């Protein structure tokens, strides 16, 4: 039941603590340096509704996805979340709709006041 481990013993890592984003280490990555703000980083990732159900995958693009960290170009959970992981690292987040997508949802997959769960593979990154 994927989702068991971070929904009981995730950490929370949001500043305010609010349990809107949580956290668990699946696998443990390499060396010391985490990306910041600006850092073009490179993710595997998938994402899955409370009710199971996958909704998005970078490996249905077949290549990773990449992005700018802390521009706003990815949902709130994840500008937070990858921002704590290790080059290598793959994390669980279970994301509450405030750090995600809100009361509006996104069509046509992502419903109205959704906690999401995202498995991210934080594959490299590159200063800013």
């Amino acid at each position: 039941s994927p989702t068991a481990t971070v929904a009981e013993q995730g950490e929370d890592i949001t500043s305010k603590k609010d349990r809107g984003v949580l956290k668990i280490v699946k696998r443990v990555g390499n060396g010391e340096e985490t990306p910041m703000i600006g850092d073009k980083v490179y993710v595997h990732y998938k994402g899955k509704l409370s009710n199971g159900k996958k909704f998005d995958s970078s490996h249905d693009r077949n290549e990773p996805f990449v992005f700018s960290l802390g521009k706003g170009q990815v949902i709130k959970a994840w500008d937070i979340g990858v921002a704590t992981m290790k080059k290598g690292e793959i994390c669980h987040l279970l994301c509450k709709p405030e750090y995600a997508y809100g009361s509006a949802g996104s069509l046509p997959k992502i419903p109205s006041n959704a906690t999401l769960f995202f498995e991210i593979e934080l594959l490299d990154f590159k200063g800013e």
